[PDB]
């Protein structure tokens, strides 16, 4: 068969260049999961514009100075992990690629982490100053904890292991982001912002395909693998993770620092934790107490 | 300013670690030529299966065996060359942007050129059997002159030249894949597959974009160049254009073998080298003859993409 004397195009660019080029093949597909993905997140596109952010306008106007540049910090710091996975994380997948589907539905998810870094603007262009908006991004820059995240995972996407970049690749859907998204759900449970939530709920709608997809393609790599390289590949996430979590809680404790938020992020952000593990094969060694989410929070979450 | 001392996560990873990341700020925007962008590019979206081909099969079963086999083997090459530019070409792009916005777009971009490369095989889902999509598939792997052209091209997008990058991520969208084209609209303006040409009208709806947008941010790089370099850039440009027409011209003539195709299809090719010239911001060269299109395939060339298949 030609597929069998052939290569994928970015093969052929980054790997081995003694075959010719294959066109990719919809017709004939090797893995049915890349089209049911395929078909999701690309009938799943949205844009924020088509939310009535505005309507947040007088809640907004309820909260102080000190709220607003909370949600202010808390958003741009999400948006620079956005940039992190659209600019570089989720290109750098498509080289590594199983299945020629895969390498299309990688480049769907750069543009779609995208449009989620795109829709703070949105949000801050219809609620916020100037000056609210120029503070959050000096404070990102010189946020030391916040730096340490995106640093530590970085260089798995530029280093030559494909699946400690698709491990990192599963982690930035799968778990980096909920300490901050624990916000706009504790304020929509209030009833503040619940069309900002609206948003947090459209970004969440591919996040979790995201971590679903990178996850689900790692235990397709290392299930071929012998026993003792997947123990050590296991053994790399956990610690990875480890490592991951505690500099999460630092940031947390920092961007939070005057609410009393942090403690409740954690426990969020722990059971996000736990859901990524889960979506690599592994099991969660998390406790219900450790991950405990309130009634309300997590009615915002699952809607 | 915490813009000027800082880098984008991109910039970061690739080129540059002495200052701290900053997050893209789409509030106050460096180029709004980027946000024009931006916003035409994400309004035009589309998915192939808004445009049923179904439609076109009345005069598709009209064709014999081999213009059948031919339309299939045009659209699997141009397949390839969407498959080339989603995957590496596009994408390696986002790393020497000069601005935040263009970074995303570019990841637009590679989304929707493996849109473009999804579109046909909706196309084929409708009107082919098996046979004639696996024999399109084994024609385009064994053509070494179809294979010759993405071969040229991706050198540089793996190579650390930004600039010829960049130029070859214009010359995809503006002129590599024109000669293809020709065929739908060949068909189209005698009445054969309207639907198909639809789609094709919606791929060059973007990819009119994706030259433009490529060879504005090669031009605004270029400019900064001192004169020695800018000539040797020119040389570069027009040197790369006259291999890749030399290739397309043998693989047109191949392709079209037969047909008597071959002579418009290159003619209505150099008329777009001629634009993806212009778009880098130098004269075309190229006659009137030379580039001499019909009107009834250039009224289907030009026709606009119909706004009820946006999504
Ligand atoms: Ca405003
Ligand atoms: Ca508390
Ligand atoms: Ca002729």
């Amino acid at each position: 068969n030609y597929y069998d004397r052939s290569v994928s195009p970015v093969e052929y660019a980054y790997f081995d260049q003694s075959q010719n080029m294959r066109a990719i093949n919809w017709n004939k597909i090797v893995d049915e999961k890349d089209l049911e993905v395929w078909n999701r997140v690309t009938q799943n596109f949205w844009l924020p514009e088509n939310i009535p952010v505005s309507n947040d306008l007088p809640s907004w106007n309820e909260l102080d100075d000190d709220w607003q540049q909370l949600i202010t910090r808390t958003f741009t710091g999400l948006t620079l992990l956005d940039t992190v996975q659209s600019s570089i994380g989720d290109v750098a997948q498509i080289k590594n690629s199983l299945t020629e589907q895969e390498q299309v539905i990688y480049a769907n998810f750069a543009f779609m982490v995208g449009v989620h870094a795109r829709s703070y603007g949105t949000i801050f262009s219809t609620l916020c100053t100037s000056e609210q908006i120029e503070e959050a991004h000096e404070w990102v820059v010189d946020n030391e904890a916040l730096q340490a995240r995106p640093k530590a995972l970085i260089p798995f996407y530029t280093a030559d292991d494909p699946l400690k970049s698709k491990i990192a690749a599963a982690l930035m859907p799968g778990f980096l982001l909920y300490g901050g998204f624990y916000l706009p759900f504790y304020l929509s449970a209030r009833g503040k912002l619940p069309n900002t939530s609206d948003i947090i709920r459209l970004i969440l709608r591919d996040k979790v395909i995201h971590n679903f997809y990178s996850g689900y393609k790692y235990q397709l790599k290392v299930a071929k693998l012998s026993p003792e390289k997947q123990a050590e590949m296991k053994q790399f996430v956990f610690d990875l993770l480890d490592k991951m979590i505690g500099l999460e809680k630092t940031y947390l404790h920092q961007l939070y620092d005057g609410f009393g938020l942090a403690d409740e992020a954690i426990r969020f952000s722990l059971y996000n934790a736990g859901k990524f593990l889960q979506n690599l094969g592994y099991e969660s060694p998390f406790t219900k107490e450790e991950t405990r989410i309130a009634p309300e929070v997590f009615a915002q979450l699952s809607a």
